């Protein structure tokens, strides 16, 4: 999407896989879905450090809205959970120095049974611009055949521009197009800043596993769409909550940085651990989800149950991610010649090697025939960043 | 098993899950299967407190024989990763005040590949007797027909008798003998210490579930035949190492207190948080865990994504675990009439209760009437002791 926004993978924070629908506001006030949540939440991205590692979008997913629409036939927010209203919260988020999300469905309602915006597409668009709403996540629940949902998408891209308001454009337009037909990423690229391509994720190393693999399974089919201005998303970081060992957490950040993702955390921010704060702030890692250059990364390898990630970055660096999907014994050792890495021009003729996961350690200069040897932790991952150079 | 052993759940440290069946000494010295490795784990038994807690067992897995018998046709461990043999390794490991569990296979080999006892049942328990062994695990791999896994198991059984040294008898016959018929648990209690039930476990919470679905599924089977002197054992405990999170670390130990289970750590002592270390060394779980009257507990009630499991305990006292299986959202409320616990007796006319896990924490007291309400993380566990009022 040519509309000058995520030039580089969008950065933010999603409520659905930590909160979900919750509608219980007196049985369980801290879980659901409320200004409250969102304005609490957006104190803490400002004071704990979440805006200065680069987390922007403080976003609202489904449950939101109220049962029906207004008078005017406008989305308006619940009234009991959302009192103050949408433009107010903006105005809050705002005055944070964040921006805020919004959440809309393309069919008649939304996954959760609230009001879909068919037939209001250019009312909702000038809804969310006056509301002051900086994203839209579109979903694809309750449309009828591809060509209600992609003229429904194409439709809402065009009315978010018309509006005039700078909005980023996050489509689930890909994962609603099984089981009709294989997307064209071309089309999608042209109207999405990014777009969901898999399953919902959840609070399981089994969901990454699953995430992971389908991204390399079909690889030559999404890795060179991506893009400055259009990404693909494989679902939010769940880095924080309970499902995850710190390995597996340590896996989806090098991996999440890897294939240039959204950096989209769901989980509590008033009760993290402070390990991973520390690796969802990793300044490094974030960087190399944050590379200028915004070429995805790709698995380069793969057997005797060891995975090699590679992902080019501006001027000559590589990242290299390799994975121990053995879930038995310990740290297993691995070994790859430097020269298969980075196509044979990372370390042509040498590079400095830097581990930046599970910990930071300099490697030294690995020569152009040199090998590198490492040891990977079950289910966790060693993530590197090999600077070219000419000395040594 | 009637020999004065295992009157609680054995505790101790076993090799398999972390170290598997490395042979590779040269590129891997310090993780290979070696008597260095049962040595340092000794070493670090004594001095980190795990002999206090009650994990007295250091036991080997397979990969410690040398690839054949010697002249006079017995076992021996191998002679480079075992120069100084088994009986000296007992003699270090008793010196620390130890016990020493070795292994063996019942049929022509084991599963990694090393001689079988088949045929020298008796020479085999006496040649562990010398050696000064205090536990056998015996393996059911390479093994003919169910008549020789049965006449192998009680073979061996009457043999460790017959030597006269107490030496706790682990059984894995159960697990060998579905899927082809079900075994007679009466029969198994009455030869083994303890016996392994399902498949191995691995680190991974997909394994931790497994397991304990199958105990909840065939609980009508397995529950009342443990006792002093004979427990199900659903393998190997993998906290401390990499595939689980903190809240299904927290969800293995405290079922495996519910569960009667022997508490066999297979980790690295070398290398383990003090998380981890804090957790498998938790006084109340590990009394739970240790609990004299030796009543194992079970599942009573599964839905909505909830298990509760209890536990009769000495004293009319009560353990309750509370899974949380949903493994999506966040700390799901459960609430459950405290009457419903404890087959109606636990909080009549009232008790007090505890919370042990995640964080131990008073909840005060409770009366017949009154309903347990709870929050429980994704995969996680709340465990509770209920002390009735008397
Ligand atoms: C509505 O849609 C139209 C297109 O249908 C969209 O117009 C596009 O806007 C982008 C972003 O402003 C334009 O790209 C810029 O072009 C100018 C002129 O060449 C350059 O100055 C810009 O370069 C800077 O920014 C780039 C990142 O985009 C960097 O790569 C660069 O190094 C500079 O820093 C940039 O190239 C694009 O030309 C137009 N396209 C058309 C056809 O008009 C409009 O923005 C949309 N509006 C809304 C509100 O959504
Ligand atoms: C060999 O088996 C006998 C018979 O089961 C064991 O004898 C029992 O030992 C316990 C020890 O506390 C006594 O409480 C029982 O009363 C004994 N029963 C009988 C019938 O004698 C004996 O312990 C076993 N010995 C070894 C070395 O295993
Ligand atoms: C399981 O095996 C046990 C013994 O191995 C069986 O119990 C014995 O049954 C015989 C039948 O005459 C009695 O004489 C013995 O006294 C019993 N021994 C014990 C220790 O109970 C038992 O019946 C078997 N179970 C099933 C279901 O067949
Ligand atoms: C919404 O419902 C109307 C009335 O049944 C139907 O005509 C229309 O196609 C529906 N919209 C979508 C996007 O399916
Ligand atoms: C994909 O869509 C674009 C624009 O809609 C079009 O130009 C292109 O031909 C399409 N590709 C395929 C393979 O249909
Ligand atoms: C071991 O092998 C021999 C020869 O093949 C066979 O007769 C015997 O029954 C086997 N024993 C077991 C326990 O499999
Ligand atoms: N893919 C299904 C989508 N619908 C849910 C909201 O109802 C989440 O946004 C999820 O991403
Ligand atoms: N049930 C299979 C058994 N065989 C392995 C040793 O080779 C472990 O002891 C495992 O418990």
């Amino acid at each position: 999407l040519d509309n000058g926004l995520a030039r580089t993978p969008t950065m933010g924070w999603l409520h659905w896989e930590r909160f979900m629908c919750n509608l219980d506001c007196q049985e369980e006030p801290d879980s659901c879905i409320s200004e409250k949540l969102f304005m609490e939440m957006a104190e803490l991205m400002v004071s704990e450090g979440w805006k200065d590692a680069g987390y922007e979008y403080l976003c609202i997913d489904d449950c939101w809205m109220a049962p029906q629409r207004d008078s005017e036939g406008r989305l308006q927010a619940d009234p009991q959970r959302f009192p103050h209203g949408i433009r107010q919260l903006a105005n809050y988020v705002h005055s944070k120095g964040l921006k805020l999300g919004i959440y809309a469905d393309v069919g008649n309602k939304t996954c959760a049974g609230f009001p879909g915006s068919f037939g209001y597409y250019d009312i909702d668009a000038q809804t969310f611009a006056d509301w002051g709403v900086d994203l839209l996540k579109f979903d694809g629940c309750y449309c009828d055949s591809l060509e209600n949902l992609a003229d429904g998408y194409k439709h809402m891209s065009l009315a978010l521009n018309r509006t005039g308001r700078s909005i980023v454009y996050s489509c689930e337009w890909p994962l609603y197009m099984w089981p009709f037909q294989k997307p064209n990423y071309t089309e999608i690229r042209q109207y999405c800043n990014h777009w969901r391509n898999f399953a919902d994720i959840d609070d399981s190393w089994k969901s990454i596993k699953s995430i992971l693999d389908w991204t390399s399974f079909n690889q030559e089919r999404i890795v060179d769409v991506a893009g400055p201005g259009g990404w693909n998303d494989p679902d939010m970081l769940v880095i924080g909550n309970f499902g995850l060992s710190w390995n597996q957490q340590v896996t989806q950040m090098a991996l999440w940085a890897i294939m240039a993702a959204p950096l989209f955390m769901s989980n509590d921010l008033r009760h993290i651990s402070p390990q991973a704060k520390a690796l969802l702030q990793d300044k490094d890692v974030i960087a190399i989800n944050q590379d200028p250059l915004g070429k995805q990364g790709y698995q380069l390898r793969q057997g005797d149950n060891f995975e090699v990630w590679e992902r080019p970055l501006s001027g000559l660096a590589w990242a290299v991610a390799m994975i121990n999907r053995q879930e038995i014994g310990g740290p297993r050792s691995y070994t790859i010649a430097v020269a298969s890495l980075g196509k044979g021009v990372a370390c042509n003729p040498a590079c400095f090697i830097t581990q930046l996961l599970p910990v930071k350690r300099k490697l030294g200069f690995y020569e152009w025939t040199s090998r590198l040897r490492s040891h990977i932790n079950p289910t966790g991952t060693v993530l590197l960043q090999l600077e070219n150079t000419m000395q040594m």
